[PDB]
């Protein structure tokens, strides 16, 4: 790929500190040596006997993605078999990091977050791209209180596996149509991000998604049973009917009836006036006071 | 561990390798003869390393040793020696139905009806054990010297099991995951009824010596099955086949998995329940092969 910078990222950036994990790779905070601007660098090591398809898909996803509510992609450096993905810096970290200090968010704060994530998802889905990993840990906040979607590692893995299973599909002349549809289209569509956002709205309201106490495998099994009920907000009178309805429609069980991102953006909870980053600046102020 | 019952010895202590089978189609399968008794077996060799992931093989052997049925190829055990695993199975002199019809030509309706009944019995057993074959085809249906029909090649089935095992060990935190995504993660997006469709295609293969659309690009064929107006394939020669055979093709090739009948249900279909079906039809096929 000619877009890759074939040089050492330390040519341009002072590495400052490790910021955490992600779906794969280590993320570093760094500073532009010329402008003094801050960035984050997701470093992915490519070891000798490694399939790099997932990494290549991640770069492919980001190369054509330009939307304010998606963490900006500035490019990638390949050096000493390490790929450094350079991106926009969001100084406050993830919402999950934040609410573990501040406590649960207010309804207006959640409404701003949901509106901003929905704007990002509409753009992503308009590119036939899926996030598939929406949660508080993947919603980043910068010092201005603005909302950014991050970590496409899961998205990239899904696209690489789909391309791989397709390349190694062999002769499908005996294959049933439902198997073929799964091989080409994966078994679901972008509306899974709308459900995840509804669960995130509960997360931000209650500091954990439903059934977080339950073993992950057990949770998978419960969601596939006939009696599975979409979760609800635990405290009824704490939240408006608009918030309850938002949760109800985003958590529609059938994907055939789950509304799209663009449709959800006309929902009154996220289309109401007065939603601005200042609501999140207030949250960041709670952080600043222990 | 690949299998607690592995024989930690070289199978060539006991067998002489006589010839490779499949010409690469079946992989490294070998006709082998017992050095002492002269009994013939099939040894399928798979190369192993320390770094090699053994999950698929482990699943394949688990399937073979736990799914003993009259219509599944017989499994005699596995040898591990010098980074080579050998799967020992019964030897079928005639090979697969594809081997046979490339010599004999198209099978008769009764012979195809008998194969379908026997395969459905094996599938009904497999599905009853929460197993999916997912690669039913003429090349994977063996005919032994006694004229018995036996499903084989559980490699795709093993792969599917190994993918599910890896998704669940690395499931992470699925608390934000949508129900339809959890269903695909857990159940794969389809069910054992895909095998019923594959048998319908196989019945056409045994009658015409090619599956429908064999001359169309594989990726093109895949896409067509996802288009709303996909018409399931039919038998070419209408006049050659009975109404029951056409209807059997119709029902197995129900494109909606919600309406496709199960293996046990399909066994009460008029075609595969008719009294004229007996092993002699296949022995007759073997007699034709021998001539
Ligand atoms: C079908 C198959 C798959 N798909 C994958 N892995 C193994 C087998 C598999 C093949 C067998 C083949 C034979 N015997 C014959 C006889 C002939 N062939 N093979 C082909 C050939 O080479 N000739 C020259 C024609 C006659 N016996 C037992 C087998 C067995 N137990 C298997 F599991
Ligand atoms: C103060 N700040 C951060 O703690 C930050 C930023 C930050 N920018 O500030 N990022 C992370 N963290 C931490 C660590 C972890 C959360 C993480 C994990 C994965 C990704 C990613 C990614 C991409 O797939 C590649 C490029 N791109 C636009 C993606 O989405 C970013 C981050
Ligand atoms: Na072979």
């Amino acid at each position: 790929d000619p877009d890759i910078f074939n040089r050492d990222p330390r040519d341009h950036y002072d590495l400052l500190q490790r910021l955490g994990g992600g779906t794969y790779g280590e993320v570093f905070k760094a500073r532009d040596k010329v402008s003094g601007d801050l960035v984050a660098l997701k470093m992915v090591k490519m070891e000798p006997d490694d399939d790099v398809s997932t990494l290549q898909k991640e770069i492919l996803i980001l190369k054509t993605c330009r939307h304010a509510n998606i963490v900006a992609y500035h490019g990638s450096y390949l050096w000493l078999q390490k790929l450094w993905i350079c991106m926009e810096f969001c100084g406050a970290g993830s919402l999950q990091d934040i609410y573990q200090v501040t406590g649960s968010l207010s309804e207006l704060q959640i409404s701003y977050v949901c509106r901003e994530v929905l704007q990002g998802l509409a753009y992503l889905h308009s590119q036939k791209k899926i996030h598939r990993d929406i949660k508080g840990a993947n919603i980043l906040i910068n010092d201005a209180g603005e909302v950014r979607l991050a970590d496409f590692g899961i998205s990239a893995q899904i696209g690489a596996e789909l391309a791989r299973r397709l390349e190694f599909i062999g002769t499908p002349y005996w294959m049933a149509p439902e198997v073929a549809a799964v091989a080409l289209k994966g078994g679901y569509n972008e509306l899974c991000d709308i459900w995840s956002l509804g669960i995130t709205a509960i997360e931000l309201a209650e500091l954990q998604p439903p059934l977080f106490d339950v073993h992950p495998l057990r949770v998978l099994f419960l969601m596939t049973k006939s009696g599975y009920q979409p979760p609800r907000l635990k405290e009824k009178g704490k939240w408006s009917a608009a918030f309850h309805n938002f949760i109800k429609v985003t958590l529609t069980k059938s994907p055939k009836k789950r509304p799209s991102a663009t449709k959800m953006l006309s929902h009154q909870l996220v289309s109401q006036p007065g939603l601005n980053r200042g609501l999140i600046l207030d949250l960041l102020d709670k952080l600043k006071n222990g």
